[PDB]
Formats: C-alpha cells, sequence, structure tokens
C-alpha cells in the first residue's frame, strides 16, 4: 500500500453488493470512498456489504462514513462490515459502531448472514 492511496471495487455478488476497499482510508482518501459508497446507495441493493479485510489503516472519518451509510440504508436492507484485525476491528470495537451494525470476520460469513 502506498501513502494517501484507496482502492474501491464494487461487485455484485448475486444480489448482494459488495464494496471492497484497500489501502487507507483518511482525510485524504474518505471523498473517494464515500463517492463510491453513495452511487452504491443510490442504487438501492437489497444488501450491501463493506469489506474492509484489504484496508491497513482505518482512521476516524472512515468510522463516521460506515455510521453514515448505515444511517441512510433502505430500512429493510440488509448490511454487514467485513474486519480483520486490530487496525480496523479496534475502531469499530472502542467507538461501539459494531453494536449498530453487525461487523463480520469474512466475507463469507456476511454474506451468509445477509442472505439468511
Amino acid at each position: 500500500s502506498a501513502p494517501d492511496s484507496i482502492t474501491t471495487l464494487v461487485e455484485d455478488h448475486d444480489g448482494v453488493s459488495v464494496v471492497s476497499v484497500s489501502g487507507e482510508i483518511d482525510m485524504v482518501t474518505a471523498p473517494a470512498l464515500e463517492q463510491a459508497i453513495g452511487a452504491v446507495v443510490a442504487d438501492s441493493p437489497p444488501a450491501l456489504v463493506i469489506d474492509l479485510s484489504a484496508v491497513e489503516f482505518l482512521g476516524s472519518v472512515g468510522l463516521k462514513i460506515l455510521a453514515a451509510t448505515y444511517e441512510k440504508l433502505g430500512k429493510e436492507t440488509g448490511f454487514g462490515v467485513v474486519a480483520r484485525g486490530p487496525a480496523t476491528r479496534r475502531p469499530i470495537h472502542l467507538t461501539g459502531l459494531d453494536k449498530t451494525f453487525p461487523l463480520y470476520p469474512t466475507l463469507d460469513d456476511a454474506l451468509t448472514a445477509v442472505r439468511d
């Protein structure tokens, strides 16, 4: 991963939109991530998973983006976040966001839950 660099991949998995992010989420890269997620949310998917498995640094603005995303989804829209390791899981846990929406250790786990 390069400094101030982000990759966002958006892919349909059998009706579930998966937004997969790599690199670092902070004030510099946040507008790119926000625009990507915003366009997915605007398409009203039946479910949305944000996969942060490949994110090496998750800053505060990234948490704000997760919470704002959840707050604007359809009332019946499935949602989950995938996070592995302390760089991503610790900020989510410290701020209580995993009490607001489901946090999963793998994409497979998230996809199973959103389809049940």
